[PDB]
């Protein structure tokens, strides 16, 4: 039995499962705060209802596969996956769309990264509020800066009746929403423990892997729902897989954050060694890193120049990041990772006074 | 308007509240296993509806303060409660029964430290298997120790309408545990942020605390309510106040556990400073921490003599438990932590391996 078929799906459409009101947390969009994820951490899935709150932009819940068609242009290449075969390549829009519209499901296409930012679509589609007030590329990549900045912001995702994606840690350690237009997403979704990260890392590198369901090899392995009008938030380092169980139009975006920095760079440097990709998707995530170092020096210095206190998370996220920092920066380490400093930063003093600052703060 | 009044407590039995729902878990007693809090971390209070599971051995719902008196005796000297005054004072177990089953309510007197460890009660109540798995005193205090062993594992609690224990974090920054066997109790929690915790430590120390309801002052403030049957688990830190709203009487206990030492440390020492009591009802803190500390050196290097990686939890819990062990032992603090540490322990050598062992899992 084969990760992919119809007897495989078939199955899993069957599949009991932990349920997923247990870890998750279903607030409103209002109650979606950077307080909110401060105070709660953001350690665990959050399924929104309805996205009156989340200060997105979206058209209604009738636009097609052909609307979109119509935005990005038939001629653009994007890349699809074959479902019975977990295999990738590249293939034009128009083609996608003549096959999506055909109903000829003899190989089930499945489209989840549709890049769109620079297309007339960008201008139909605006991300949560919580996600741009929390994203690094967003708020701290400087425009002074000459690395090629990621483009992950706006992805669009057809997904047909069947279509699989098997479980996976996202791209750059990245955290991922995810808005369903219309139809349904199910995400089986396992927590990033120490624990599971190590049956992970030993199912991605099984010669096997292809017969084996990895949730079936952990604890607790919670599948939640996306129906049409919801919005999910997986966070940094979740391992999960999808299934769409009816045609589904769906719209997503992945983004850093400072709110669990050392599950970030785990969750960075397992999926850059495990990942199968001939690119990254997430270009320079030290680079980032690095301008993420100094802002933070820059925000402890400004708290103790006016005689106030961090909260722990962030005292937390600044020795985890000082210590990848020492990590990159070591005589033998530093040829794999000179290329991404950027050349304003003189990283000695950097660790130096980050890593002081942090004593300073410390009971 | 006075904390304690009848009027005070009318306005509180009005009083809106954000809902509990938003926060806690509600898992079932086969679901509240060490594994469960160790993945999910204990971190938001933990209801469980139902009993079975829990591993406790309890008397009937129509065990009653009559009982109570069979078992502890009319003699023993209990701590009570002036609601209507917020103040503490001795009485004899036999007055206060006269006092309950009277039924006048011109004082509102409290019971809620009735310790039983050492009466007959003690063989009709056993607390949650879980808790006994967890707690520090009861795994890891040494038998061979000449320590006073705190003694906090059993309490009754007999409390009548209206009575009100005001906002506090728990002694020793305990966590706590609490089984209505009958009628209610409804908790008022907030979460221990440094954010919080700084409103909570300038409203202990306001000079008209009495006059202001402290979960006015914060972001959230968790409605709780602890019907008959279900069981409350409190974790370190949490700021709660306690409403009765009719008559009840209730069990639960105080413990110290290995998830979050960093929160369990904070928590001490806050409420070591804020603390009007006149006697430490957790002694020797200190001395528990330094037998953890030797333990949890051994799991290290058992851990990598075996080739195998500790849990992030207990590496962070670690590093806190080490620069708490520093600070006791820095020149000049050491007068005041010299007593607290026992006679067997070599503590720069425990340091310096402590430090040792958590280097070498980091990254
Ligand atoms: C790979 N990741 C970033 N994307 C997904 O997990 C979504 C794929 C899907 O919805 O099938
Ligand atoms: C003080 N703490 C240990 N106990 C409480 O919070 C319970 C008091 C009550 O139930 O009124
Ligand atoms: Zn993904
Ligand atoms: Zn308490």
């Amino acid at each position: 039995v084969k990760t992919g078929s119809p007897t495989f799906v078939r199955e899993l459409r069957s599949r009991t499962f932990d349920s997923s009101d247990e870890v998750i947390l279903k607030p409103t969009g209002n109650q979606l705060t950077v307080e909110f994820l401060e105070e709660n951490s953001f350690s665990v899935p959050i399924l929104v209802l309805k996205k009156d709150g989340l200060g997105m932009t979206l058209p209604s819940p009738s636009f097609t596969v052909r609307d979109v068609e119509h935005y990005v242009g038939s001629d653009k290449e994007i890349d699809v996956i074959d479902v019975t075969r977990q295999a990738d390549c590249k293939m034009k829009l128009g083609d996608f769309v003549k096959y999506y519209y055909s109903g000829k499901r003899e190989k089930v296409l499945n489209v989840i990264s549709l890049e769109f930012s620079d297309t007339r679509l960008s201008n139909l589609v605006e991300t949560p509020k919580i996600v741009r007030k929390l994203s690094w590329v967003e708020n701290l990549w400087p425009e002074e800066c000459v690395f090629e900045r990621p483009n992950v912001q706006k992805y669009c995702l057809m997904s047909v009746r069947d279509s699989y994606t098997d479980f996976h840690i996202d791209f750059g350690g990245t955290s991922v929403w995810y808005h369903v237009l219309k139809g349904e997403k199910i995400f089986y979704l396992i927590r990033p423990t120490n624990a599971n990260l190590t049956l992970f890392e030993c199912w991605s590198s099984s010669s096997n892997q292809n017969e084996m369901f990895f949730g079936d090899q952990v604890d607790k392995c919670y599948k939640c729902s996306v129906k049409q009008g919801q919005t999910l938030f997986i966070p940094t380092g979740w391992i999960h897989a999808v299934l769409t169980p009816v045609d589904c139009l769906a719209f997503g975006g992945n983004f850093l954050h400072s709110l669990n920095i050392e599950m970030q760079l785990k969750a960075y440097e397992i999926e850059k060694r495990l990942s199968t990709a001939d690119l990254f998707r997430f270009p320079n995530f030290e680079t980032i890193c690095w301008y993420v170092g100094k802002h933070i020096l820059d925000i402890f210095r400004g708290l103790r120049e006016n005689r106030r206190h961090p909260a722990s998370y962030l005292v937390h996220g600044g020795k985890a990041l000082n210590l990848a920092f020492r990590a990159w920066t070591r005589k033998e380490a530093l040829p794999d990772h000179e290329d991404e400093i950027p050349e304003t930063v003189r990283t000695v003093q950097l660790i130096k006074d980050l890593a002081r600052e942090i004593r300073l703060v410390e009971d």
